[PDB]
């Protein structure tokens, strides 16, 4: 699927969203180049305030633009399945708090990498970190490491993001995650590795509706 990736890719980001009860809507667009590892998008809340803190939805808000160093081309399962994509399919635990099950289809429509999002999340505490806002706007780093999934013919990774709190606390949220083919061709199980993801958040001046101005790189590494 590389051939899709060596220019600049626009990107569509679709997510409806569920947390104890409040609904909400986010939708961004922006473009990546998997060449450089590159990300940039801007998201906005379709329906008002976002009802959770923006860097807790970074990782549910497109891994096939990480750059794969040309030795680790054949570890590469997120290109390869496109462009008839794959299902991202995650469990979020907030540490003493609530958890995200989310569920999204990453595939070509047309030219474009669009990401569709399902995002439930459940047993939130109403002054907790999450629904209190009291998670710093940004996004520390993280190595994730990817290992096949033979049984399902994807891949799957377990890892821990820290967001900051403001008072100086650290609120853990352990990701498990599992991705299989949408299509039937054939894909690359691929040897342990890792990814490592980068993000600076942002803001827009002249935006006045809740939004995130993401820049992401994402670069693979851990072969030989």
């Amino acid at each position: 699927g590389e051939e899709l990736f060596t220019g600049v890719v626009p990107i569509l980001v679709e997510l409806d969203g569920d947390v104890n009860g409040h609904k909400f809507s986010v939708r961004g667009e922006g473009e990546g180049d998997a060449t450089n590892g590159k990300l940039t998008l801007k998201f906005i809340c379709t329906t008002g305030k976002l009802p959770v803190p923006w860097p807790t939805l970074v990782t549910t808000l497109v891994l096939c633009f990480a750059r794969y160093p040309d030795h680790m081309k054949q570890h590469d399962f997120f290109k390869s399945a496109m462009p008839e994509g794959y299902v991202q399919e995650r469990t979020i635990s907030f540490k003493d708090d609530g958890y995200y099950k989310t569920r999204a289809e990453v595939k070509f429509e047309g030219d474009t990498l669009v990401n569709r999002i399902e995002l439930k999340g459940i047993d939130f505490k109403e002054d907790g970190n999450i629904l209190g806002h009291k998670l710093e706007y940004n996004f520390n780093s993280v190595n994730a490491y990817i290992t096949a999934d033979k049984q399902k013919n994807g891949i799957k990774s377990n890892f821990k993001i820290r967001h900051n709190v403001e008072d100086g606390s650290v609120q853990l949220a352990d990701h498990y995650q599992q991705n299989t083919p949408i299509g039937d061709g054939p894909v690359l199980l691929p040897d342990n590795h890792y990814l490592s993801t980068q993000n600076a958040l942002s803001k827009d001046p002249n935006e006045k509706r809740d939004h995130m101005v993401l820049l992401e790189f994402v670069t693979a590494a851990g072969i030989t």
